């Protein structure tokens, strides 16, 4: 709401300065037609003031990102476990604004880095802005927040030449990984296809720590926040993520802006697991260590709400870039917990958004305001929007009738810490030993994983630890790996030309948990949205009516189809040139193009078949509609997820489901 | 109130953080109730967090100064001078803010400094905001925009150790002053009574530069503008204003605070000299050079309409602190000249915009937004407000249908520079000679004044010129204010022990001007607003009956009274111990009072102190009620003296007594060199 | 020293950009000898610019305030009660700056206005800047940091026409300090001869907060700071200062600069309470109080030192 009353309409009309003037900005004030420029030429100077201070600085991490508007809709009255009023009611709605992001890489680096994801809600409450700023990985790398510079200089580029862009597999990051095993965790699911997610909309996201429900009676149980995705859980490969990174660094924020626009915005279960405050050491390890999670054997999701994503962002600068999340903007209801992680992010956020902003009224900002109005005695600053009426801004004071009123558990519906939080012992600066158990998870996430799942985290280390100049950093590692695993610290080692050291079982396992793996998880429960590429030809009419059938028969279905060929006309979206196997979810062949696939200026050599090739090794469903093509590919006929049919209508009943089942994973080879 | 759409009510509710969350900000959060504060206490990072950052730098310039919202008002329909929106037709109404302020003091210092003034007017136009960023002076020290850094640099306090605040009596300025002579005009007139105005409500305000108006056909004219005080010219004496200064740093916004609240807002007739493009030398001088003012007998002011300040501001910060002018604020109609001061301010303002507010869509601000939409192409930058729709914003465009439309003479009334306007020679950095007279307006300036006016000037300069240490900074000066006068060369050398040098009679006249005399501008034209203070006292309850008499028939006339007594009740506004001369415009004594003429609660002869100071400073004085000779003598003030009072009738009194008030200064009670 | 190899020299030479170019920057680039200035004149803005921008913000308080360098020499070892590296040896010299300030002006504003008055003093020592930041009153108005900006916003300027400048003697505060009782201790100093002291060197300073000294073993004790002045304590009269106010609002400054150009700078010897742990609450309030001082017959002062401020700035604005 203050974000449609500041929106600024140019689609008539002439320009004006920014104080009004209509004036002219394509031409310079000169001494003569071919003289110098003038220094009172006030229109050229103020055009160009704007513009070499149009940017600000970047996020210092989650540089990289993309967000939308959409609504919060609680599913029940949910007093009974916190006061919360955006969770009062069945049906309550709250809008939201999310941004979903990377986490080292500058704004402008490729979507499709292996990374942990940040995925940041905002819900516009009213009692005011509830921030839950989470990841997709529910564990992070470090138990303090002082050591966040250090995790964050290790995997940023080194600071000498500033390579490389958006990744760890370097020297420092793995260097880091192997001196602080509280890493391993977040390491292994990083390493999964967790870092290398197909879309935002395809991924979870969570609020990593513990945190604290409050009723009005000021009873309190531990929470952990939980988004799971109705979208279903999906994964790129390595090798299709680095070329689509090439061909498409915006492949995340294109994907989200494109289903929002058709439709189909994604939609979460906002969830939480709820425990009591005695369980925080019943489980084996410490509910306020983020480097843990919860097993949902111990402890099940509760459904709290409905998120769901449904608006694009009407200028990115105004609204994505500017806006600024803090877990402190906190509502009654909710608490904190002594989590030393989250304990410093608290000071951080508040602190940083004086950076980005260059100024302390930040919370003015249009996508940063509340939906409630404001009373208190803030003042001044650079950029004040406000006019304040109150002319006696102190407390206690009799001269504005004592207003405004001090808010707490008794009046107000004021924020109130857990009553039943206490402190206690020596001022120190020592890590709790309850925190030493750096190995057992890392190892359950693994045994969790699918043999197929183990393979690619097994291979993603063995490209990352291969690329480490340093042979004692990758010894380290070896070590710090082999207390997870031994398997997987020789399996790694095979690849470098190192032997893993001996066998130390202290932290080894055999323990799994449900809901962790991709590959588990099942088919995707829809596939609208998804990709078909049809690669068609104009030589033949056929093939171009062989592709138009197809089109109208997977577009029913909520499928993005592209039509490819040689060159545009009516039917055919896409050029060979400028077509690649990263765009499409499935590829579909019509018999009619046989010919393209045994040399032209209109495409590189190879082009079309070399599509249909990646799209078949980076396990896709593919197919041809009308067998020639298979052999040139050398595509067996009779393999999972290859779909020959000479009937339209099985071709496409049959390749749906291919889409759902989404990868093939029998395509890659075990150790 | 024209920014009401963005005040914040605060007279109800809960505290609320900036995100609306409902907190308390009273008690920090600790680990036990003797405990340490803990890191996770939001509430009290957010609160102290905007207090360290509440300061902005101050402006680099006119730092201390105070403003008001107004209206301005059209006399007639402008059209055949300037195709002016705002001057289009009679009557047309603009809303204005104006901010007055001295020079060269910091935040924080006081009012009554000597200073050449700002006078700084925006006009939000129904074609953009027009800003005429002026002082009350109208003529400037230096000649070259590139040369304010070094002026600023001597004026302002020597960079070791900060000495002296918002004072050129020191060896630095003078310094400059005799080392650039261009300085000597603007150096005369803020040595005059014009550089220790009574109110901001009693100057007047000027662009100093010369500028064009432009009509819709492209011809223009040469112009200079005046705004013309309504309440009259008005000064202090020295000796006054630094007392003042001590005992009220906040004298002239109070000042103007006080009108605006008791419904006596300040006017000004908006005027201009309006000469042709032909006459930019036919007057002996360069209508470039911003060292010379056209005599009003070569070119007669020109009325164009009313400016009223008649509301204050809600939040000083959000308003006056924040208001960012620009003579680079121009609207269709007016145009600048070749004066290379004026040049090179219109890339400065843009500039320092960017230091006050960090960030560069300041003009987003409340106070600096236009009251007309804004379509352009500029976007992004820290702190923007707002989201804008068009995803094209570049010309030439078809994916936004070639909008917004470029403006111009002949569309959408765009600005157009004069098209008569023309330059030709070579690229140079040399002053043009038509600049080199420095002395001969200063001398028209100083024949200008009254005998008495003449003398507080050569004070003016007698203290500065003392305060001097360097001997040969004092010969300097000497010297140049001899190419001015050998008559005030000789007179300021006195004070100082040196002797002047020989008259050198280039640059001598005889000739005056009109309207530049403060003293020489007759009686103010009203007296609504001075201040009489009225001593009395409690041990006497005629004595109060008395000033109670007094004040319902001072204030039935508009004046501001003040009723001074020993202790505070009813029907008594001051006590002695906070009263002073400084605080009134005339002093009347109640003849009850008479007694008062020790306590411990005022200081030692503080009820005479007060009579005696506004005597000597030349306010009108007097004792009512018929017994008078006790007071008076006590003063060694003389009955019959002009500008004293006495008379047993409170009636008699206060007709006598608003004549003198209306006279405002006595000048026989200061001497003057033979 | 970091400001000796920072000095910059311009005794001689000719005038240059800030990148070594000589220039001149006197007059303006023009077309034609009346004509309009050009953009191309780098010499012009380089300038302008750095004129536009050389303000910064005051600080939020005590923005109205003078320095001066010198030395503090330990009297002692005073291993035996700290650990802190610049007591640990008799005669052992640490340089030092000090800046005196009022709280409540905007830094234009007068020296002798009546309030409390900063004292800070920066020890650089060889194990690192150690800053003692105190007033000349022992005492504050409030018990917690959160009320800080409730009692500088009733002090300062009403915030619709920031009237008064420099001056508690207005509603807001009046108002502020009859509702919130913390207030009367400081109260009580600030409407004594403290605040409107002769000059700087005539006051003394005080840390207020109780502090610990911890010796290397770790075990700790509580103390007050006290910088207690060797040229006598000295106050104005009101009326003189307010006078003083409109005739010099330089007094202070002026005369800290004077005393130490003519070899006369002050000097306070730096001494504290020193007590134990335990009576933290033995002398009938609570030592973790702010507004409280430890009445001398209590716990007597100790002398650490000497502080000795001898030597002006070069640059104000840069120091
Ligand atoms: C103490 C330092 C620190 C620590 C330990 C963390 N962060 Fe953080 N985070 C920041 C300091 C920070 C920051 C420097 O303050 C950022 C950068 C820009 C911003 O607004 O805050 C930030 C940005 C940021 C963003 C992007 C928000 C947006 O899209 O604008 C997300 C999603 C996270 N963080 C999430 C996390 C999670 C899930 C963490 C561990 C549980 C975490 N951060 C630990
Ligand atoms: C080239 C530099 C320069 C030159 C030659 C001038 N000024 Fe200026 N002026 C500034 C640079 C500047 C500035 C640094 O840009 C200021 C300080 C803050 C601001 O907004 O602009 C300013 C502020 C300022 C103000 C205060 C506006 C306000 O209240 O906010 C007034 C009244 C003037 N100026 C008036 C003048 C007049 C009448 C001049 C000679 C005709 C003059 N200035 C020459
Ligand atoms: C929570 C806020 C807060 C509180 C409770 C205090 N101050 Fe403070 N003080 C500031 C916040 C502040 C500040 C806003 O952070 C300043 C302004 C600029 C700066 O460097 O710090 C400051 C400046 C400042 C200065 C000027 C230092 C200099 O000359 O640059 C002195 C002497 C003091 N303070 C002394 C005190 C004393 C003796 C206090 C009570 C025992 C005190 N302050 C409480
Ligand atoms: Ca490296
Ligand atoms: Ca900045
Ligand atoms: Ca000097
Ligand atoms: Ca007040």
């Amino acid at each position: 709401s203050p974000l449609a009353a500041y929106e600024v309409d140019d689609s008539t009309g002439y320009l004006t300065s920014d104080v009004g003037g209509p004036i002219q900005d394509q031409t310079s004030l000169k001494a003569g037609i071919r003289g110098p420029t003038l220094l009172e030429d006030f229109m050229f100077r103020q055009k160009i003031q704007h513009f070499d201070h149009e940017r600000v600085p970047e996020r210092a991490v989650h540089a990289r990102g993309a967000g939308a508007h959409g609504t919060f809709t609680s599913y029940a009255d949910w007093s009974n476990i916190t006061a919360a009023s955006f969770l009062n009611a069945t049906g309550k709605q709250t809008p939201v604004f999310v941004r979903f992001s990377t986490v080292a890489g500058s704004r402008g680096s490729a979507d499709t880095a292996r990374d942990v994801h940040g995925f940041a809600t905002r819900f516009y409450t009213d009692e005011g802005n509830f921030d839950i700023v989470g990841n997709n990985i529910p564990v992070f790398f470090i138990q303090d927040a002082i050591q966040f510079p250090d995790l964050i200089h290790s995997v940023k580029p080194r600071p000498d030449n500033e390579i490389p862009q958006a990744a760890t597999a370097h020297d420092s990051a793995w260097d880091f990984f192997s001196q602080q095993p509280s890493t391993m965790h977040t390491l292994f699911w990083a390493m999964s296809g967790h870092g290398i997610p197909r879309s935002y909309r395809h991924m979870d996201g969570f609020g990593v720590h513990t945190f604290r429900f409050v009723k009005d009676d000021g009873s309190s149980k531990l929470i952990k926040w939980h988004f799971k995705s109705r979208q279903g859980k999906a994964s790129l490969v390595w090798e299709e993520a680095q070329v689509l990174s090439g061909k498409n660094a915006d492949f995340h924020r294109q994907d989200l802006w494109d289903a929002i626009e058709s439709g189909n915005g994604p939609e979460w279960d906002v969830c939480v697991q709820i425990v009591d405050e005695s369980q925080a050491q019943a489980f084996g390890f410490d509910l306020l260590d983020p480097t843990k999670i919860i097993p949902e054997e111990y402890a099940p999701l509760t459904k709290l709400g409905l998120l769901k994503l449904d608006r694009n962002p009407t200028n990115y600068f105004a609204e994505t870039e500017q806006v600024m999340f803090q877990p402190g903007h906190i509502v009654r209801g909710i608490d904190f917990t002594e989590d030393p992680l989250l304990q410093g992010r608290l000071f951080s956020y508040l602190d940083t958004q004086l950076n980005r902003n260059g100024g302390p009224n930040f919370e003015q900002l249009p996508i940063n305001m509340p939906r409630v109005p404001i009373h208190n005695n803030n003042r001044d600053g650079a950029g004040q929007m406000f006019i304040h009426r109150n002319k006696y801004p102190y407390t206690p004071n009799t001269l504005n009738s004592g207003y405004p009123r001090q808010a707490n558990q008794n009046a107000g519906r004021g924020f109130f810490t857990a009553p039943g939080r206490t402190a206690s012992g020596a001022l120190v600066r020592e890590v709790s030993p309850t925190f030493n158990d750096h190995w057992s998870q890392p190892r359950l996430f693994f045994n969790s994983l699918t043999p197929v799942e183990q393979q690619f985290l097994v291979n993603a280390m063995r490209f990352e630890i291969s690329l480490v100049k340093s042979e004692e950093v990758k010894k380290n590692v070896l070590t710090q790996l082999n207390r997870v695993s031994h398997d997987v610290a020789v399996r790694v080692a095979a690849a470098i030309g190192l032997g893993a050291p001996d066998a130390d079982d202290t932290y080894y396992h055999n323990n799994k948990t449900a809901g962790v793996s991709i590959v588990g998880s099942g088919p995707l429960p829809t596939i609208k949205t998804l990709r078909v590429g049809i690669l068609a030809t104009t030589s033949e009419s056929s093939a171009l009516d062989q592709a138009a059938q197809l089109r109208t028969r997977l577009e029913k279905d909520g499928l993005v189809v592209t039509v490819v060929a040689e060159t545009l006309r009516e039917g055919v979206d896409q050029t060979y040139s400028t077509a690649d196997a990263t765009g499409f979810d499935g590829v579909v062949v019509v018999d009619g193009a046989a010919a393209l696939f045994a040399s032209s200026p209109l495409f590189p050599t190879g082009r079309p078949l070399q599509i249909f090739v990646d799209a078949y090794r980076w396990g896709k469903p593919v197919g041809v509609c009308g067998s020639e093509v298979l052999d040139a590919a050398d595509v067996p006929e009779d393999g999972d997820g290859v779909y020959s049919e000479e009937s339209v209508d099985m071709f496409v009943e049959e390749f749906e489901k291919g889409l759902a089942t989404f990868r093939f994973t029998d395509r890659f080879a075990l150790d």
